[PDB]
């Protein structure tokens, strides 16, 4: 069917020493799902997980569609040097009233070349299962 993709923007805010993760959307979600009508969220993790601050985030759940826009932004407190040791992991999970995640695939993103100035990179990432 193809690759399932997610669009993410990233931006460091050195004024406040925080890192923004913007989860924009999925395309070709049909490929990743066998079932129909499931509810889909994204699980974002900033790794390795430093216990000082919060490293695990979750989007709201939405009704699955081949394209699916979330536009959810998460802010993370972190010095730029800290940020540059981190890998970002985003997974596409299906979920039900059980509140159990079924993360069927996702991407990993080395954060060693996030810019410091402020221009936000927006890129597409292939999912892997
Ligand atoms: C209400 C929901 C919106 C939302 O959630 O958004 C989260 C906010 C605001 O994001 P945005 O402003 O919507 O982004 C704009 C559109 O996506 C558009 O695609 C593009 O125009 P084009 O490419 O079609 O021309 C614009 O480019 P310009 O040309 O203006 O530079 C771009 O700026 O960002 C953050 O949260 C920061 C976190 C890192």
């Amino acid at each position: 069917s193809g690759a399932t993709r997610i669009q993410i923007a990233l931006k460091y805010d050195e004024k406040n020493k925080q890192f923004a993760i913007l989860i924009i959307q999925l395309s070709n979600l049909s490929a990743l799902l066998q079932q129909q009508d499931q509810k889909v969220n994204i699980r974002v993790a900033v790794l390795p997980c430093s216990e000082s601050t919060t490293c695990l985030f979750r989007t709201r759940p939405l009704d699955a569609s081949d394209t699916l826009v979330f536009n959810e932004v998460f802010w993370v407190s972190m010095s730029y040097p800290a940020l540059h040791q981190k890998t970002l992991r985003v997974d596409v999970c299906t979920t039900d009233r059980s509140h159990l995640e079924e993360c069927l695939g996702g991407a990993q993103i080395s954060l060693a070349e996030v810019a410091r100035s402020g221009e936000r990179s927006t890129r597409w990432y292939n999912l892997l299962s």
